[PDB]
């Protein structure tokens, strides 16, 4: 056909991006409707709405209600966001016929996004058995993958898993249908030479299988920080047990921790008496509580998915001060920028006084204080398409309050630019720059009565240069890196006992005469973090991680070991990076 030669002439111009214009000047003579539909599809692939509707009018001027044009109109209306117009256009579709599986799949998808699940289910129940009998190809693989996704969204995960297992035969991942979970996970592994459809099938099948599994983890981590014995010589142990069970689209988790806080003993020298900046010992010598240690247990329950997450729990029961923490989060995408808002209630685990609170010596006052809880909101912005760049930012503001402590509030701001030197599937090395600015209304770093004993700089500014190295193989997954930082702090002079209602009347004048001097300091800091994970058998995984914090921010170091149990059995690609259990207080 003469028109066929014209069409292929334009098809030999797709190398240049201006082939649409060339078709436009070529079709200045009456083009009938076949080339019009071809250029309408071309316009649909590149940009939408405006010219798509222009071509809609051009075809509809002299068309006998073509099914493809109307279907494209439905798709455009769904993209535009007009439910009524899209539904009307879908109803305008002609009666069902042979309708080669592609157009049926598009109509079923449009019905799925148009609130017609009661008809989309029937459409896909008719589409899948016929596609199964066909030999392996692209369209059959696409329709099988879309049916598996629809069944996953429908509610039944078993049918989606079966469809995903079958889809590999049509796509070309495997010649024979898998009959066991181990082969399924092994075929979900990534390959450096795969088509887009094959990559998508592997990714979504692996994600669905990981979501639909039972995991049990046990982790014990040793954390602490050097300091003066009695209130700051922190040496703490925590044991956490977590079980992740699938539920609807997301995963439900149950976490239970067991802490053991040991801060040492007072270095008494004045004949069984000590006079340190803790409690009210500087007004009168303290005696009786030479050893300071505590332990407790906590329970956490929550549910999360891709869109929004929430959790609820309590602070470790057994401590001097106990409170009910909580949190919630939401995530979405705006263009190329992703934002994750959240409102959280978290305690401070930097010290025993901040976390569970201490008790003053029975000789002087014998009163309980501490237990700082931060209730605030935060806004985080992320942007990453993942070729040679990455930028993230975050801002949060809390209201630091606690039992028998002075009220305080903070406004933190974190930002960072990370550059991926290697962007391989199994290897990722990132070098970038980090910036952090914090501001606290009141300096409560002292451990005296009325203060929270937590790092609260009035003005903070830190610049860090982190270097990362993420790599994985068949059985090993490790991460090694370091980050040197330069920080500048500036505190202000505050009275030693901001809240004067607890101190005795006799010591009131001397208490007022005592104040905590403020100062400014700057210096270089560094931090080193390493991770390791090894898959021993198909069900049990073991790993460990070491965190070293020397950034002058009084952050304690962390050394953790954990073992993960998988009920189903995962023989697929390892986690990049390995994912240890973050402590509940650190959330
Ligand atoms: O065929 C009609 C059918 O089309 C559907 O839309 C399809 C497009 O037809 C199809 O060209 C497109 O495939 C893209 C794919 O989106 C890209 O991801 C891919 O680029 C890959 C690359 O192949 C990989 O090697 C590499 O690793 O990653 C990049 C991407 O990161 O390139 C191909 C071709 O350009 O996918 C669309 C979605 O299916 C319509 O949805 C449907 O209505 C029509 O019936």
């Amino acid at each position: 056909l003469q028109s066929d030669q014209v069409l292929e002439t334009a098809n030999r111009l797709r190398e240049s991006g201006k082939e649409a214009e060339a078709e436009a000047m070529l079709r200045q003579q009456p083009p009938s409707t076949r080339i019009d539909l071809t250029l309408a599809d071309w316009a649909q692939q590149r940009r939408d709405y405006t010219a798509a509707r222009a071509a809609y009018q051009n075809v509809l001027t002299r068309e006998p209600a073509n099914a493809d044009a109307i279907l494209g109109l439905t798709e455009v209306d769904i993209a535009a966001g007009d439910k009524a117009a899209a539904r009307s256009q879908l109803a305008k579709l002609p009666a069902t016929d042979n309708a080669s599986l592609n157009t049926q799949r598009r109509v079923a998808l449009a019905q799925a996004q148009l609130g017609d699940t009661a008809a989309a289910q029937r459409t896909f129940n008719k589409l899948i058995p016929q596609a199964k009998s066909q030999p392996p190809s692209m369209e059959s693989a696409m329709v099988l993958r879309d049916g598996a996704k629809f069944e996953a969204q429908a509610g039944d995960p078993t049918q989606a898993l079966e469809t995903y297992k079958d889809a590999m035969v049509a796509s070309g991942v495997t010649t024979t249908r898998p009959q066991d979970n181990d082969t399924f996970t092994r075929l979900t592994r990534n390959d450096e030479k795969d088509d887009w459809l094959k990559r998508g099938v592997r990714s979504d099948a692996a994600d669905l299988y990981r979501q639909q599994d039972l995991n049990v983890t046990l982790e014990h981590d040793y954390w602490g920080s050097s300091g003066t014995g009695g209130y700051s010589d922190l040496k703490a142990h925590t044991t956490m047990l977590q079980v992740d069970a699938p539920y609807s689209d997301g995963r439900m988790f149950f976490r239970s921790d067991f802490v053991n806080m040991n801060v040492g003993s007072f270095s008494t020298n004045a004949d069984g008496k000590w006079d340190d900046n803790w409690g009210t010992c500087t007004l009168q010598d303290c005696s009786g509580n030479r050893s300071q240690s505590d332990s407790g247990a906590s329970v956490a329950v929550g549910w999360r998915n891709d869109v929004w997450s929430w959790d609820i729990g309590t602070t470790p029961m057994g401590f001097n001060v106990v409170d009910v923490v909580g949190g919630i989060s939401y995530s979405d995408d705006i263009g190329p920028l992703g934002y994750t808002v959240n409102a959280h209630r978290r305690p401070i685990s930097s010290s025993l006084l901040a976390f569970g609170g201490q008790k003053d010596s029975p000789s002087n006052t014998g009163k309980k204080w501490g237990g700082v809880r931060a209730d605030g909101v935060g806004l985080s912005l992320s942007y990453d398409k993942g070729e040679a760049n990455g930028v993230w930012a975050s801002l949060s503001g809390d209201q630091l309050t606690g039992k028998n402590v002075e009220d305080n509030w903070r406004v933190r701001w974190m930002t960072g630019y990370y550059y991926k030197v290697i962007n391989q599937n199994n290897r990722r090395v990132t070098i970038g720059l980090n910036n952090m600015i914090w501001h606290y209304d009141k300096d409560l770093s002292g451990y005296s009565l009325g203060q929270g004993g937590y790092y609260s700089p009035q003005e903070y500014l830190s610049f860090a240069i982190p270097v990362m190295w993420r790599e994985r193989t068949e059985n090993w997954s490790w991460e090694l890196g370091a980050s040197g930082s330069w920080s500048h702090s500036r505190t202000k002079t505050m009275p030693r006992y901001p809240l004067m209602n607890l101190i005795p009347t006799d010591w009131q004048e001397e208490a007022a005469r005592q104040s905590n001097d403020g100062g400014s300091s700057q210096g270089f800091g560094y931090t080193a973090r390493a991770l390791l994970e090894r898959r021993v058998t198909s069900n049990w995984f073991v790993g460990t991680a070491i965190d070293i914090q020397q950034a002058k921010d009084y952050a304690p170091s962390h050394f953790l070991l954990y073992v993960r149990y998988s009920a189903a059995g995962w023989q697929g690609d390892m986690d990049l990076p390995p994912q240890p259990l973050i402590p509940y207080a650190d959330w």
